[PDB]
């Protein structure tokens, strides 16, 4: 057996680590399929995919097209359906009616050979019509045979007949494929539509309490819940709800000594109360907890824990199974760290001695919140524990439960960012709050948009509790408010954590990414009842953006986005496509500075002509204009942020 | 079972269709082994490289480095040695020495837990000792071991004892490795010297005869041999030698109807006088074939055949063998073309039919002419038979004489080029001759000196029968002398075809390729003798080049291969090496007009210090330089093309 086929079909594309980890999709999403597809002579190839169901079923006929002239790289669009393990191969083969059509196009008003150049396609097309199962199409394509053997008319005559628009139509569908070659299949895994398109809400139950009880509990906290549907959110992503350790507890503004309220911090999980397993007591009981989830799934809301794989000194673990932590000389074991920051109240877990147990206790845990209806796990710094651990935890889970969705926090560098996303995570945390330039933003959403879409999902939280970027800071409610458009534009996962609203923006200093007085470490009561009758807060317009991205398919999409060039620095668009719903974007990304630019559209790149001027509207105002190949903008910082326009059809 | 390992080795490089062929070295090639290599957490790794040879046996201790910091990518340095098929692997491992050291330096000066850091390292260098075979490197470890425990001496003290340059250079041969982990095994096809390395000469037997019989045989042409020997070739590749069809025969010129003593083209092979087996009668027989053989042997001369499958219309597989065309229906068959070039005098074979028929009998032709001591075969126009029929003939043919060179011609699309190399020819011939700017120069050689150098070995033909180039036709004599230093100093396989030296330059007609009066289609006596006592041949230039080569490690070699700038776009300078061997060049690519440049050597690049002067021989003349960071050179046309320079050690 050859390496090659008959007819060359190589480096099939999308491929992860080499076929041997699957390239993703999510149900109903579209991407292209490539190859480099070539054959020997002068003799013209046509290629298609292949894409298999998981029960083996191949889906239509998908023909590609050459991408540009010369290259031999073929592509074609495909759409994964239901959820499983899908493969798709690229056939290529030789196309002899093109190479045919050519030659006589030329031959027949040369006067060279056209008797024989005649005869010569009469059998073509006749062994093309022996393979067409629709009578009528076959009597079409006979029909052109008889033509072309016409001996009695006109060469050019009889060649025209061949070459009508319906013997075209049926060679379209079905057509004369010598020399059929196949790649070798590889895997498509394709999940549910979460994993790729979601709005994401942060925040910590134990700061929505009362005057009498501050801490709050589940029952309490399920208050904050309608508010954030009403905001137009999908999950919400809760910190670690588990008893919090005593020994080295962190106080207030990530001081080291706790004094006697202080609450900690909710990553130092565990102690003599329970583990990862258990509900801190100040938040109620599971029965509680059932409570919330339950009323959270009424509102259209899913939960996502934090799954953090480290405890707090107290935590049963550390006397229970000492070997699942690394023991100096002396006994003692070592804090976590993140160099410069040290994690003093907890400690890392180590994974060489027990593997198994380590691995068989996660997915019981994981088991356990799982049958309590929590189908999405948000993992804690998983870059600290082994890649390999992630990927045998993940499959173990996914095998029995498919569904569940693994958000990566690895903020990291892009080696270990990419693979972690590779071998199985769902979704990935991102360098998104370290791109504010328009350079910057254009740069990462390219790659993000290009091949590393075929394993990376991205989750484009504007702010984190670690997170408050310098550009929020000297920005004020202006930057939030670009923040917020640009992450619920450019990816169909993003969030914010609780108090961005709000315009927080308080840094513990100069130069820090920090907030002052964190919630990490201090419940965090907030007026909401105030700042919604001030209008103090932006969250009519994060409602909005959602909003927008329930109402337009292309905004729930990845890969499918271009930036348009503009002639000013601060002044950023682009658009993005799903069937007929077309969105265009433009944003001033200065926040102090009204900015006025003209903005060219590439108008083949939105399926127009130059010359069209097309009608759209600005779905944050509902202003109307009409925009074609140069328009000018005006943005005032305060007054709009950005113009959000869908192009009206 | 996982797909990462504990330490994660990922994209291990070269690699060529993803394992499924091999990449390529010859014996004593180096080039660099990479992959990305790193870990969970915080502590440092290290990688090393595991060469195998064919009976398996590991090479030496290879250890890697990242390459550029915070990239997770890392090299070394391997090379090759005996032929035949080896394999590659990339260890990773933790590497908790200097993972402690690191700590260590900083904690204690700081103070910080002296006591239990010291002990730590105690017990890593311990484990160390105990893999280290070396009673000595035992002894001093040890010695270590008892120092950094001294519970007696300062802290600074007992670890500074752990640091030693001696102490390093135990840990440098024998670390401590933890957690090893491996990629997959990688091929390797180890070649010999001459696949990478030769100087070619291509000349027409039949044009070297005599006042009584113009039409040259072998034993006449034999006595072209000692003046290639002399000029520094080591091998000449003939055009076919073959009987020529009769039927179509072109005349002078590629003309379409031959005249009475018209020679007709050696490429179109066969008549009933014998085919591919054959010998032209007018050259006379196979046993004067094995003379010139053994002539051009003892002159250190092999042969290299070309193989052409195609035939006149006169060969005997026209009838022998029908089913080996394409017939139309009149039971014609279609000349060959390559538009809008024809060949009237040439059918094309078809592989289709029988393609079994067609792989034993080419691979019996080849060994046929192997039998004779032809041990490397140019195949004309690649191409246009089947990728898979040229991988199933040269595996058939290395299977039983791994020997055996192929170099393609297929000048043609970089997809078909690249594949055809990666499915087993060793050398390539190359868009060299259309590339004469220092951009086109500069962007060619990067790209055949990075990657591609793992499956393509170019053959640098300065001219061919089919391609004198308009850079020739304009610039006269002081171009064919930059052209020569160029591919003779850019790739370690260059070649001439006969003509070249005498600086012969008249096209066809403006804008054609084509030689004027082309030896293709006419006898073409040449007095060698009067242009050597009148000086009117570059023969001395390219004696130098292939002695320089000869002389020079550097020079037989691909991979190692820089571009240092100059102010002047006529002027470009680079650099290869090979061990302590380094070659510096400075061409003039002005034909007409002197060149005055500045030169400014990447110092570094060189293996030297900015401040450094290092001095050099230019080998063209004798004299002498002393050369650093920025050079003044003048380049006069006629008299001086080049510095070719060695760095005098
Ligand atoms: O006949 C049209 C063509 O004519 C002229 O081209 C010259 C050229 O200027 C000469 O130097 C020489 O070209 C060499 C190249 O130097 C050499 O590299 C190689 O070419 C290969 C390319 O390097 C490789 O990329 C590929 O080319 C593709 C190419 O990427 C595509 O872009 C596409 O090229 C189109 C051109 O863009 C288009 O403008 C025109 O080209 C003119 C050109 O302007 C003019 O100066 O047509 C082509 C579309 O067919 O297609 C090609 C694939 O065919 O592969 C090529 C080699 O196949 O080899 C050539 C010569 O052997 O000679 C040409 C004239 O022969
Ligand atoms: O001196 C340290 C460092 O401090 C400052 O970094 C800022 C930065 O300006 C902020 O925007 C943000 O950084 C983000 C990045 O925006 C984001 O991309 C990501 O960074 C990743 C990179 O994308 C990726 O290339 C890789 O980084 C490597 C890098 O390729 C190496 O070249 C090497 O970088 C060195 C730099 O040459 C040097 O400038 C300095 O870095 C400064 C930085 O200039 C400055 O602005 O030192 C490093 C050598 O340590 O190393 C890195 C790997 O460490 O992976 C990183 C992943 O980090 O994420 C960061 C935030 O993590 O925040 C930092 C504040 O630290
Ligand atoms: O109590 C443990 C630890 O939690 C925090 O750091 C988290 C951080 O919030 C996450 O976003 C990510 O960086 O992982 C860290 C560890 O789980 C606190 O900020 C830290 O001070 C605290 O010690
Ligand atoms: O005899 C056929 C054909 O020979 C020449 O074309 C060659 C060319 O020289 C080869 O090196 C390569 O390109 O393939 C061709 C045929 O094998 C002549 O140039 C041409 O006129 C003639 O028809």
């Amino acid at each position: 057996p050859t390496v090659v086929g008959r007819i060359p079909v190589l480096d099939v594309r999308p491929v992860v680590q080499r076929g041997r980890r699957p390239a993703k999709a999510v149900t109903g999403e579209s991407f292209e399929v490539s190859a480099t597809v070539f054959r020997e002579g002068h003799d013209a190839v046509g290629a298609n995919v292949v894409l298999r169901d998981p029960r083996g079923r191949p889906g239509p006929w998908t023909p590609m097209r050459e991408l540009a002239p010369g290259t031999d790289r073929w592509g074609a669009t495909v759409t994964a359906g239901e959820t499983g393990t899908w493969s798709y191969t690229v056939e290529a083969w030789g196309d002899p009616v093109t190479t045919w059509r050519h030659h006589a196009r030329i031959k027949i008003p040369a006067g060279l050979d056209t008797d024989l150049v005649l005869e010569e396609g009469a059998r073509l097309y006749e062994r093309a019509a022996a393979d067409v199962p629709g009578r009528e199409d076959r009597r079409e394509l006979l029909a052109a045979v008889d033509a072309l053997r016409d001996e009695s008319r006109p060469a050019a005559s009889r060649l025209a007949a061949a070459l009508t628009p319906q013997v075209d139509a049926v060679l379209a569908r079905h057509p004369l494929r010598d020399l059929v070659t196949s790649s070798d299949p590889l895997p498509l895994l394709v999940e549910r539509e979460r994993a790729l398109y979601g709005a994401w809400y942060e925040f910590f139950p134990r700061s929505e309490g009362t005057p009498h009880t501050p801490h709050g509990t589940f029952r309490t906290a399920a208050r904050r819940l309608p508010a954030i549907a009403a905001m137009g959110f999908d999950v919400v992503y809760l910190p670690p709800i588990h008893p919090i350790g005593t020994t080295h507890r962190k106080g207030r503004n990530n001081t080291l000594s706790a004094t006697g309220d202080d609450v900690g911090v909710p990553w130092a999980i565990g102690s003599p109360e329970g583990g990862h397993d258990s509900i801190h007591p100040a938040l109620g009981t599971l029965d509680d907890f059932d409570h919330f989830v339950t009323e959270a799934g009424k509102l259209g809301l899913e939960i996502a824990l934090d799954f953090a794989l480290q405890c707090s000194p107290d935590h049963p673990w550390v006397h229970k199974h000492p070997e699942w932590f690394h023991h100096r000389p002396d006994g003692t074991i070592a804090h976590a760290e993140n160099p410069p920051k040290k994690y003093q109240d907890i400690y890392p877990i180590a994974f060489d001695a027990d593997p198994d147990g380590l691995a068989t206790e996660t997915v019981r845990i994981l088991r356990h919140w799982m049958d309590h209806g929590v189908r999405i796990f948000r993992v804690d710094n998983p870059h600290t524990k082994p890649v390999a651990f992630w990927e045998r935890v993940i499959a173990d889970i996914n095998g029995t439960d498919p569904d569940v969705i693994f958000l990566a926090e690895a903020f990291t560098r892009p080696a270990m960012m990419a693979t972690l996303a590779q071998i199985g995570f769902q979704q990935s945390y991102t360098y998104f709050t370290w791109r504010n330039t328009k350079q910057e933003l254009t740069e990462y959403l390219t790659e993000l948009s290009g091949e590393a879409a075929s394993y990376m999902r991205p989750n484009f939280f504007a702010n984190t509790p670690d997170i408050l970027h310098a550009y929020l800071q000297h920005g004020g409610r202006p930057a939030f408010e670009v923040r917020a458009v640009l992450a619920a534009t450019l990816s169909p996962t993003w969030g914010i954590y609780s108090g961005y609203e709000l315009c927080e923006n308080t840094p513990l200093r100069e130069g820090s990414e920090e907030y002052l007085d964190s919630e990490k470490y201090q419940l965090k009561p907030r007026d909401w009842t105030r700042a919604a009758r001030e209008g103090t807060t932006i969250a009519p317009l994060v409602t909005r953006l959602n909003t927008i991205r329930r109402e337009n398919p292309a905004l729930r999409q990845l890969r499918d986005l271009h930036f348009h060039p503009t002639d000013k620095e601060e002044v950023i668009a682009y658009s993005k496509r799903q069937g007929s719903n077309t969105v265009l974007v433009v944003v001033n990304l200065d926040p102090r500075h009204t900015q006025e630019a003209t903005v060219s559209l590439d108008m083949p790149q939105l399926g127009l002509d130059w010359h069209e001027s097309v009608p759209v509207r600005d779905e944050l105002t509902g202003e109307t204009y009409h925009w074609g190949r140069a328009n000018y903008v005006r943005l005032e910082p305060g007054r709009t942020p950005a113009h959000v326009c869908t192009v009206l059809r």
